[PDB]
């Protein structure tokens, strides 16, 4: 069983665990749930009016008396302030709670709004992982690889890339734990990623998976989790992505293909049908 | 008598010290507070532009001549829109208050709109921080260690943690002052804080608490803030949360028992009632 | 003349130089001025569409023939959609008109929202900057000092400041000109700044004011620049500070008075009268 | 052919490729495809709500039977909230439809003042980059030079800006590939930027363009690429630009034209329009 799945999620069983946490809650529920939450207390608000303006008395016009359904409808017709003009409010008291409701309907409406907006403006950072890693020998160094690519025409500012081992380790005084190591890259920052990153960690005496083999991997239940982070220009505001791979996921020997081709017109050009290719020697 | 407060607040009384600083006052304010600051304005500009119909002369159909109370209801029935079609403006002056009334409308809206978004939109890290800290032998080394929980599904990017001492101390000029010390971490930076983190800083021989006993640090008055901020994925924003510890607050020779667990399907599991037990020697 | 002013603004004409930068303009001209132009476009658009319902003939329900102002108003009372019902659309044209000038007052109505929620959003950091710095002995060097006090109870997170010496000097090509050198600070990151931050530049033989004195600091016009920024709890949002410092304003061997103080009942107290206090043997 | 513009986008055709990315595609179309886009949705949604009511029957007052003209007016009277008076529901469905459009208007509404609020609010830096860099001595070293202006009168801080070269490479494995340099630079972080900025890159023995000639640039086929970011105060909000260089660009031997002046009264003054005069020996 993979602790890490391949989208950087944690695969760990929560056991420790209705308006303990109601705004967290009304940004992360889908969206029909949302919406009917919202029709609720909709229309539970205009239904409690519909019972202020009865209790009052017969204070609608061209309303049926005690009629809930005429006094539910002259609310709703107030505070989404259509005033058809048939329903009227009579005396001051009727016309007060009017003059209340409506208020309730611009503050519901600005409070819809903002949770409509928080919802909303969660953009999707729109980058590729390459399916697998890599090791082989870059500039005279095996080179644990991966790479990201950009699915839109639009460039991501100050783009950093976090690659960290995880691993069952042991202490000097026997302890064992999970323990998480911050692995060294040729490029941890790129100031505009505009099309492909291929991201770089020489295993050299100092890495943590320096010696290491496809096995010793596996017996430590070794894994990798990416994290990619950058200002969307698309968007003028910032995204991420996350990515996980498992021991098994490691190509040794694979070379990632080239995506960046010439045209027959010589132009330059980004074949991203190779970018899960990797080339290995049989 | 502390300091900082577990809250990681501060404990000074303010000695040093209507609309000197009213956005701040604003955003800040109890919510029933701003409710009625809100209603208030409401009312009030209602109110206004009843005496600015009135002044014009009796320019309102349906209304009584002079009435105040018409008025005002005629204003309120223009500002928020409703229109029902009973009380409407009479000749070129009252048109034209109309037409300004509904553009103040209109800005009142947005006004409030953008007040309750700011007020909405200030999420919680959803953090807890454990109950005692300890210090105890790991990697050889005496360990100075508390702990963080995600008390939520969703993940935190770029999970920061700054564990402060504070203390009085002297200067060679004779000078006695609290003093800051950042204390350096085994990981102040976790890329993607999911679960729980225990956060550690050895006590080597640069440690500003390196030969310290439980005593020497209460004769310093020694307390621990700790500070973390990190990316929520549920709101994609930031989130920040504090706390703070005093000496007696330390177990020495203790140990965080495991919130890790196995369970019978062999499934990894996470027991956050264990996140405040310590184990320790007797 | 001084070449930086006292809050940090630079003082040197910019003699280099409608909608060529409209955007920025919404957001930095005054409110008078801003209430005016959102005024001035919904009058202007409200005349358009006035003509627009003439230029297809009497299609408005108890308006008098070819008038302006009651299409005017007609206009009004449905871009506001107010819809008093006395002056109402006769046929298709008419009410396709207002079909679209309903969508005009919703979109009109975003854009008026959205700016004034950027010009409202803009939060002041609320910190007080002393009024002079001092060169004094700490911890047996020389340090220049100034300070720094939160005029909030509301604490800021992630504080950081950085203290820039602006000089003219003369390369070894014989070019002068204005340098810009970051002083190193015993702590340039406070993690939460609550209260009162003394921040300080000691005067080692690295510093580029080692071996200065009070007349070559003037000689040279040396200048000092202080930036402040951190995260506001107060409105979740970053916030930021400048000031500056002329070498006239450094009392050479002054000492802040603390402004910290303990009550007859033992409290601990901020006394923020003496902030700008500073001590200096005669 | 240059692999990047001078504005700093990529000169790759991205050969490797309606509803996959339509929260983008909402922020990234043009202003009148937007508008089209609100527009027909608008009209569609009145359109879907006028079948409903005569699905009904004849349920609108004062409405041609069968119509669906006057269907879809009275939709529009009712989801805009105008409500004039004179179509107007009959019957509990009817009613029900009107409960259900002026919802539906609502949450539209905040839609579409959620997206123009994400458009609207995507400011621009307002930076000029100088036309050309420059290589020539400076403290006793050939340094490569180019500079930024502020068009803007509001200042920018926390001013960053990253030098990268691009320039095809060959490893010892004998791969040839385009790499990234990051240029150490004098002044990589400006925390306030006013006026003018000139950045710097001393070409010491570590430099990855020591010992490279005009010549030599061209065969690598070098550019420099640059990204500036900062704060601005006008917007409160993250701005940033980019921009590219050739080696054609480089003016060997160049010197910037100094743009601060003093003036007779002896005011010191800014003149922007020798931003892009270079001095060069003949
Ligand atoms: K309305
Ligand atoms: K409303
Ligand atoms: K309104
Ligand atoms: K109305
Ligand atoms: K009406
Ligand atoms: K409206
Ligand atoms: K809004
Ligand atoms: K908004
Ligand atoms: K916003
Ligand atoms: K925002
Ligand atoms: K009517
Ligand atoms: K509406």
């Amino acid at each position: 069983p993979r602790i890490l799945n391949s989208d950087g999620s944690s695969n760990i069983t929560r056991l420790g665990l209705w308006l303990d946490d109601h705004y967290h809650d009304l940004l992360t529920v889908s969206w029909p749930v949302f919406i009917t939450l919202i029709t609720g207390l909709y229309l539970v608000t205009n239904a409690l009016f519909a019972l202020a303006y009865l209790a009052s008395g017969d204070v609608i016009e061209n309303a049926r008396p005690g009629s809930f359904t005429d006094a539910f409808f002259f609310s709703v017709q107030t505070m989404a302030t259509i005033g058809y003009g048939k329903l009227i409010p009579i005396g001051p008291l009727a016309n007060t709670l009017v003059t209340l409701e409506a208020l309730c309907g611009m503050l519901g409406l600005a409070v819809a709004a903002s949770l409509i907006y928080a919802r909303f403006t969660r953009p999707t950072a729109g980058v590729l992982f390459s399916s697998r890693m890599v090791i082989s020998d870059f500039e005279g160094k095996p080179t644990l690889m991966m790479r990201l690519a950009n699915l839109r025409i639009e460039q991501i500012i100050e783009a950093d890339v976090h690659l960290v081992l995880v691993r069952s380790e042991i202490s000097q005084e026997g302890m064992v734990f999970r323990r998480f190591h911050d692995l060294t890259l040729t490029r941890s920052r790129s100031p505009i990623f505009s099309l492909s990153w291929t991201v770089m960690h020489p295993i050299d005496h100092h890495s943590p998976i320096y010696g290491e083999t496809d096995e010793t991997l596996r017996n430590s239940h070794s894994e990798f989790l990416v994290l990619f982070t950058g200002h969307h220009e698309a968007f003028a505001q910032n995204v991420h992505a996350r990515h996980a791979y498992s021991s098994d996921e490691i190509i040794w020997g694979g070379h990632f293909v080239d995506v960046f081709t010439t045209l027959p017109d010589g132009r330059r050009a980004l074949d991203l049908g190779k970018f899960h290719e990797i080339a290995q020697h049989h």
